[PDB]
């Protein structure tokens, strides 16, 4: 087994219902078990700002799936919950499931880059992560607690 950490975001079509559906779906992924779910946070959109606020959360998922097999499940859940690709970069969505971490692995394939390329710069990923994994160390040996102590990250509000 390995523990994967998944970032959850929704800003369309009733985020709270999309996130609660998605946690039921994540549970139904084979060879995999939810271990912890963070609080839900209401976060102002980064990138384009002319969109609703996000519900952001994180989940620890223990799995013996291969990492791209986990990605096939998360992308399926997203598509099943009405995720459509528009041309706008970083536009709104009903659900986004980003694989943050897959144990201590570093993965660079055609479809999957882990760690998530920009997570150490995003408080809406790091704060929920720290709530479920305060002791987390990244594959490069960086400590999640150290990143949040040393870097300026706005405080997150609960949904
Ligand atoms: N760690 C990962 N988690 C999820 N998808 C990934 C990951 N690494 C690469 N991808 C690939 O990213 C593609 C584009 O995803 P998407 O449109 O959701 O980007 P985004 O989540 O909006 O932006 P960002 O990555 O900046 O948060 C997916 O089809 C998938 O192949
Ligand atoms: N709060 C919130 N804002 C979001 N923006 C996106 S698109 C990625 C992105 C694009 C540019 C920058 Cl600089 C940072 C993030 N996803 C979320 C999300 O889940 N939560
Ligand atoms: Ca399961
Ligand atoms: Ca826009
Ligand atoms: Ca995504
Ligand atoms: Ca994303
Ligand atoms: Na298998």
């Amino acid at each position: 087994m390995t523990v994967a950490y998944i970032a959850i975001g929704s800003n369309l079509a009733s985020p709270l219902e999309q996130v609660n559906a998605a946690l039921k779906a994540l549970g139904d992924i084979p060879e995999s078990h939810i271990l912890t779910v963070s609080s839900f946070y209401r976060t102002p959109p980064l990138g384009p700002q002319d969109q609703p606020d996000y519900l952001n959360a994180a989940v620890a998922l223990e799995t013996s799936l291969a990492p791209e097999e986990l990605l096939n499940h998360t992308q399926r859940i997203e598509l099943q919950q009405g995720r459509v690709r528009k041309a706008e970069r970083w536009g709104p969505r009903t659900l986004d499931l980003d694989i943050m971490l897959f144990g201590n692995e570093v993965i660079n394939t055609e479809r999957l880059t882990v760690p998530h390329y920009d997570m150490k710069n995003r408080g809406f990923m790091l704060w929920p992560l720290f709530e479920i994994a305060p002791e987390l160390v990244f594959p490069d040996g960086e400590m999640l607690r150290q990143i949040l102590h040393t870097r300026a990250f706005d405080k997150l509000n609960k949904w």
